[PDB]
């Protein structure tokens, strides 16, 4: 039965196919990085934080053992600056990550072994960003909890030494973040570990929340990302010049015009830009939004083409609302309601945090909500004006819990129909994508994406619309199954939710196990048979058709 074979292969072989764990012999293998091709990129290189000597000694010991790799091991500046990153663009490295202490039990000798993590696909080696949240949900259902907690340990380390959660732990990503989830990623690994009853769990929860507050205070509610006027935040990272790791021809077409306005070749105009010698400020702005897109993780979409860095999206501000509520909880429960920040001696009560969330809610409802069409549009903060773009992310408001009971009912009724295609939620309505000529962007209609599905499921089920989750979860699980059958045992990164023709893919895999949570015996049987959603709902007694909002 196909849904049992795939499910079986996710829970066992694919997760192992995607685990990574850093010890003294694979370091070379992991740190090898093709994405950049200059001289300096020829030897695998790892960079260590300035204040981690025990870990420096580790990777140096490691580099001597398999010296044929010519692995280089460099300490990082204490003060990591956009100007510095721009320099190491030609000498790129894999950033050191978390590491757990393990001791000999009769001699007592300390050993380092890297906490384990998961890649998004057999064609990667880096710990990626928000991907790791979804994947951690799957790993927890497959009772591989060691790998889920592993990644929380890494995200604390990333925040504590590189100052943010990174797109992925490589040198050339040090200036970009990803959508923040660490609060609820901490919570679920906490609950699965034992909750208050596991002391190791309660230690991890506290660390992950001390670190979460640092991220909130110093990344998202902090300039340049924070818009002071509205109070909301934008994906607006630092960073200089052309992103190195791209396809070399990528920007060649947008660069060529300027290169000829300045009367040089493409290469010379590239070098002269990276060296700061070009005052072409709208080109400086283009690359602002590109780096801003790379931070939203919606890479790319016409929702963000050239506008991303000025947009306070429902995406990020829904996630921050979640941070504000999860943090109030942590303080009133584990800090006796008095959290003083060890960095700046800032005394906050959980009442205060809740108050932060209350105003976020009002602000988001103010600039973003549209009681006619049912959506939460993004708000532009330079043009000071709302968008017409209907995004699947409007449901993050429910995932986070900032929308009112009244608002959700309006969204289910008026907005969910503009987005619900054959196999689930398209990333955006057909209207808002526009026409194609203007190539198609992969986060746009007709594509639908695992993270959008997973968040809308939990978000609907939170506001009481589980009957609607069940219908949506069917259309997804079905379309994934018929592909694994037809495409002859293969799983795919993105899916067309409008029509349908060896390691899995992280959050796709995880999307499957988590949607099966939502299916009864009858439904699984109809899935095994590859019965399309219309046929199957049709085949049902109206009492049970009610279970799918029909």
């Amino acid at each position: 039965n196909p849904v049992n074979r795939l499910s079986r292969l996710i829970n066992t072989q694919f997760w192992n196919s995607l685990t990574r764990r850093v010890d003294l012999n694979n370091v070379g293998e992991i740190a090898k990085d093709t994405k950049i091709d200059t001289p300096g990129a020829k030897n695998p290189r790892i960079y260590v934080p300035y204040d981690c000597p025990e870990q420096y000694e580790f990777y140096v010991q490691a580099s001597q053992m398999h010296p044929s790799l010519k692995l280089e091991v460099e300490y990082l500046p204490k003060k990591i600056t956009a100007e510095y990153v721009k320099s190491v663009n030609d000498t790129p490295g894999l950033l050191a990550l978390a590491m757990e202490e393990h001791f000999n039990p009769s001699t007592g000798e300390k050993t380092l072994i890297g906490y384990p993590y998961a890649v998004p696909g057999g064609r990667f080696n880096e710990l990626y960003g928000w991907d790791s949240y979804m994947m951690a949900l799957g790993l927890l259902e497959a009772n591989k909890t060691d790998v889920a907690r592993g990644m929380v340990e890494h995200f604390i380390f990333e925040i504590n030494h590189y100052g943010k959660i990174l797109n992925a732990n490589r040198s050339y990503y040090l200036c970009r973040s990803q959508p923040p989830f660490l609060t609820e990623m901490a919570l679920v690994v906490f609950k699965k570990l034992g909750g208050r009853s596991n002391p190791d769990a309660v230690d991890l929860l506290k660390r992950a929340f001390q670190a979460s507050i640092k991220e909130y205070k110093t990344v998202w509610t902090a300039s340049p990302r924070l818009d002071p006027e509205t109070g909301l935040s934008r994906y607006h990272p630092n960073g200089l010049g052309i992103p190195p790791e791209t396809e070399s021809d990528h920007f060649d077409t947008v660069l060529l015009p300027y290169a000829s306005k300045h009367g040089v070749t493409l290469d010379e105009f590239k070098q002269l830009y990276n060296d700061g010698k070009i005052k072409e400020p709208k080109l400086d702005e283009f690359f602002l939004h590109d780096r801003g897109v790379r931070e939203s993780g919606h890479d790319t979409t016409y929702r963000f083409e050239g506008v991303c860095a000025y947009l306070a999206t429902i995406d990020l501000n829904s996630l921050l609302y979640k941070y504000e509520i999860d943090i109030a909880d942590f303080i009133k429960e584990f800090c006796d309601d008095k959290y003083e920040d060890p960095l700046d001696h800032s005394i906050t009560t959980s009442a205060m945090w809740k108050e932060m969330a209350k105003i976020r809610q009002e602000k988001i409802t103010k600039y973003m909500w549209d009681d006619e069409s049912g959506f939460f549009f993004d708000y532009n903060t330079k043009i000071k004006h709302r968008t017409s773009y209907e995004s699947a992310t409007t449901f993050w408001a429910l995932w986070a819990g900032l929308a009112t009971k009244e608002q959700a009912q309006k969204m289910v009724e008026k907005a969910l129909p503009k987005l619900e295609m054959l196999g689930g939620l398209a990333a955006c309505t057909e209207r808002s994508r526009g026409p194609i000529s203007r190539p198609i962007r992969q986060w746009d209609y007709p594509f639908g994406w695992a993270p959008h599905q997973i968040l809308a499921w939990e978000g609907l089920r939170s506001y009481g619309y589980l009957t609607v989750t069940n219908r949506l979860a069917y259309r997804w699980l079905f379309m994934m199954t018929k592909a694994f059958v037809d495409y002859n045992g293969i799983v795919v990164e993105k899916y067309d939710v409008t029509r349908g023709t060896t390691e899995g893919f992280g959050w796709v895999n995880a999307s499957y196990i988590l949607g099966l949570k939502y299916m009864n015996s009858h439904a699984r049987r109809a899935l095994g048979a590859c019965i399309p959603p219309i046929s199957f709902f049709s085949s049902l007694r109206p009492q049970e058709r009610n279970l799918y909002g029909l």
